[PDB]
């Protein structure tokens, strides 16, 4: 199997470490993690395009789409590889990560390894907000803490 690890950190409060797995090279891929210091509700979560500058949040925003798709929630026939939908944040600003995604993968030509985990301020709307902006990033906000995704040590 292969694994991968992403910290995530930003100009706030918002931290966390979130796990990757894959057992077969076209398996599912697992991810797992928690993040705090986030604002009780949904916050987008994404994977950037950005490859080279992943350390701040700046040079992040656009989403991963090597396919060249629109914007959708993760279980949408149309979406960005990078489309992970939203997790959830707690009373006390803690959202635990549990997904399983047939679309991302960490290995071959798009593999997510090298580009940038993002978490966002707001709900990802999924694609299905009222604007062209919606299809393009979901209407999700400032990106609040990211990293990349890096091969595991
Ligand atoms: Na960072
Ligand atoms: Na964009
Ligand atoms: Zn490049
Ligand atoms: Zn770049
Ligand atoms: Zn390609
Ligand atoms: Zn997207």
């Amino acid at each position: 199997a292969t694994k991968a690890v992403a910290v995530l950190k930003g100009d706030g409060p918002v931290q966390g470490i979130i796990n990757f797995e894959q057992k077969e090279s076209n398996g599912p891929v697992k991810v797992w993690g928690s993040i705090k210091g986030l604002t009780e509700g949904l916050h987008g979560f994404s994977v950037s395009e950005e490859e080279d500058n992943t350390a701040g949040c700046t040079s992040a925003g656009p989403h991963f789409n090597p396919l060249s798709r629109k914007h959708g929630g993760p279980k949408d026939e149309e979406r960005h590889v990078g489309d992970l939908g939203n997790v959830t944040a707690d009373k006390d600003g803690v959202a635990d990560v549990s997904i399983e995604d047939s679309v991302i993968s960490l290995s071959g030509d798009h593999a997510i390894i090298g580009r940038t985990l993002v978490v966002s301020e707001k709900a990802d709307d999924l694609g299905k907000g009222g604007n062209e902006e919606s299809t393009k990033t979901g209407n999700a906000g400032s990106r609040l803490a990211c990293g990349v995704i890096g091969i595991a040590q």
